[PDB]
């Protein structure tokens, strides 16, 4: 609970922090820590990363990074729900990755990495009534073998799936294990890189000076391939298979997925907490999609669909960057925001978190977004 430990934790993306309670919930209880949800893009520390800009320009917040490689909506819902009241009324930044929204949803391997018995039990002991969100989550959890290993939990989830509140005597069978997990959590570093990158920035914030610097760094760091990819990413992840990747994504589609309904869990909790949220939708590097055949029209349809889900329920603060696919150096690689992209995000993050302007969101949740109909809905006929 030492302040330097919390600061270190706020940028660690440590799986033990993301699956735990003691550190993240204390930090979220402090006014200064603003949760940034997302996935692996949050580890892209450069001079333009949100934590570097906030530190260099002495802003009144510090991001607490809660995404990590493979964290999608279900895992981040569990983080939010287990924080409970620590999240009430906070501002939130949430990066929506289009790649999460694949036909079969979050890979089992990703779910298993972040599955937290502590946070699952937190939810169960928090429930006072069964809402459609609770029924959906129980239905989802019951499809993962790691959850099924636990017979006591499985029977409780079956009760919730049927719409019934588990009896206290039933939940009490988990209480000993829950308390053990809580004690262990109570008892059991990127700051130097953030500081280093901060020294590369101008003393005074000036967006165009920053843009020029982002273009200079991007150009210097993408010299070994034709696609605008960071050199080490190209060398380690692309080069060995580069011929085979041509046209490999021509039939990929992110418009249909259980992830739309997992994402609805996030929206349910954000609304119940009265969170004000900035959602960010990144593009895919157009030089790369040109090569792989991934359809930009399809990505625009994904964005239309997710924006309908957001806007129809009152989430109207959205930085949609899908149309920045052709902006050099917007992405660091094939999926992760990079120098110009993080700088562009700052143009909406900064006035939100610093309250240059203030708007009030009022939410109207619709449980239809948990349905298979929504998961399979084609975006083109949607109209608000």
């Amino acid at each position: 609970s030492n302040p330097e430990t919390i600061r270190r934790a706020s940028s660690s993306m440590s799986v033990n922090v993301l699956k735990g309670d003691a550190i993240k919930n204390y930090a979220l209880s402090e006014k200064q820590y603003i949760p940034f949800f997302g996935s692996s893009e949050l580890s892209r520390i450069s001079p333009f990363h949100p934590s570097v800009l906030a530190e260099k320009y002495q802003r009144n917040y510090r991001p607490f990074l809660l995404g990590a490689p493979g964290t999608q909506s279900l895992s981040q819902y569990m983080m939010m729900r287990s924080a409970g009241d620590a999240m009430k009324n906070k501002k939130v930044v949430f990066i929506i990755s289009p790649q999460w929204f694949v036909k079969n949803g979050v890979k089992t391997d990703y779910f298993n990495t972040y599955y937290s018995e502590l946070q699952t039990y937190d939810w169960l002991f928090s429930m006072k009534k069964v809402t459609p969100a609770d029924r959906y989550l129980a239905r989802r959890l019951l499809t993962f073998s790691k959850v099924k290993e636990n017979d006591t939990l499985t029977a409780i989830l079956q009760t919730i799936k049927k719409g019934k509140l588990p009896l206290p005597e039933s939940l009490n069978q988990l209480r000993s294990q829950w308390n053990m997990l809580k004690r262990e959590d109570e008892v059991f570093d990127r700051q130097q890189k953030i500081d280093h990158e901060s020294k590369r920035l101008p003393k005074q914030y000036q967006e165009t000076e920053l843009s020029i610097l982002a273009n200079q760094i991007g150009e210097r760091e993408t010299t070994n391939n034709p696609f605008g990819l960071k050199n080490d990413f190209y060398t380690h992840r692309i080069r060995a298979h580069e011929p085979e990747l041509k046209q490999s994504q021509k039939n990929w589609d992110y418009r249909f997925s259980p992830e739309f309904s997992d994402f609805q869990l996030v929206l349910d909790q954000l609304a119940k907490n009265h969170n004000e949220v900035l959602f960010i939708i990144p593009p895919v590097n157009e030089k790369w999609s040109d090569y792989t055949g991934l359809s930009q029209e399809m990505l625009q349809g994904f964005a239309k669909k997710i924006k309908f889900q957001l806007n129809s329920q009152g989430f109207n603060r959205i930085a949609d960057f899908v149309n920045q696919a052709g902006t050099n150096y917007f992405m660091e690689d094939t999926i992760h925001l990079g120098w110009k992209g993080w700088l562009a995000a700052d143009q909406q993050i900064r006035p939100f978190l610093e309250e240059n302007h203030i708007t009030a969101s009022k939410y109207h949740l619709d449980d239809a977004f948990f349905s298979k109909s929504w998961q399979h809905q084609i975006p083109d006929k949607l109209q608000l």
